[PDB]
């Protein structure tokens, strides 16, 4: 029995499907485990309580590698979901006001991730080096923030619930999603897909020769998911196979 933690929202919906083709296709009986947001699956999977996991891109678990040493690899791609900014209030960044309220996410990489993004958008200028080599920015490298932007760090799965309350946020994708924002459509900005923050599967690192891990994969990487990913989510998620 292959236990499988993801987070609840757009991840489990495609787990339902990848678990069908685990079965049909690789004889794999695999059980979906879902976890509220990012902070745990990491911790399950080398604790033993999961056999794998899929919530993740690479600069998140090579974040948490740094914190906690977790002997924990990818075994292969998933889907890519470019970030977006999302407000209530305003249809462009350019239209924010002096002093407009920011909200992004709190943990390393996609706090980097958003203030990357926003800088792009031309918004802030990040210090010199503050979100590149592997480096994390946080609101504290801000070197230019000419309309006095007041930016909120905060955990990323609360962000949908604070939109009321700001002039804008910037939010991952499967909270973006569960909250019923569409990223091509709702966003008033949008990452680019050449981005490093493909979706992973892991697994333990002593686990990863194990021949369920290729079949897994396989079943991951299938065109019945593809097609579900494709269908489902109108693009906002794109296969990384
Ligand atoms: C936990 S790292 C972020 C994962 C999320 N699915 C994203 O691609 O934005």
């Amino acid at each position: 029995v292959i236990k499988v933690g993801t987070v609840a929202g757009p991840d489990s919906e495609v787990w339902q499907v990848v678990q069908k083709v685990a079965k049909e296709k690789e004889g794999l009986n695999v059980k979906v485990i879902e976890f509220n947001d990012y902070v745990q699956p990491n911790a399950a999977l080398d604790s033993g309580d999961l056999d794998a996991n899929s919530f993740q891109h690479q600069p998140y678990l090579d974040s948490q590698v740094k914190q906690r040493g977790y002997k924990i690899v990818s075994a292969g791609l998933t889907y890519i979901s470019p970030i977006g900014v999302y407000s209530k209030k305003f249809k462009s960044l350019k239209d924010l006001p002096q002093g407009a309220k920011l909200a992004v996410p709190n943990d390393p990489s996609n706090e980097n991730r958003a203030l990357l993004l926003l800088q792009t958008q031309g918004v802030i200028k990040l210090k010199a080096g503050a979100g590149t080599g592997g480096n994390n920015a946080t609101v504290l490298d801000i070197a230019e923030n000419p309309k006095k932007l007041k930016i909120s760090e905060l955990d990323a799965a609360q962000l949908p619930r604070v939109l009321s309350d700001v002039d804008a946020a910037v939010i991952n994708t499967n909270y973006a999603l569960a909250a019923n924002l569409q990223p091509t459509k709702d966003a008033i900005a949008l990452e680019s897909l050449t981005s490093p923050y493909a979706n992973l599967i892991a697994v333990r690192a002593k686990d990863k020769d194990q021949p369920w891990v290729k079949k897994l994969v396989k079943a991951y990487q299938s065109p019945e998911v593809k097609e579900f990913i494709k269908k489902q989510f109108k693009g906002s998620m794109v296969a990384s196979f």
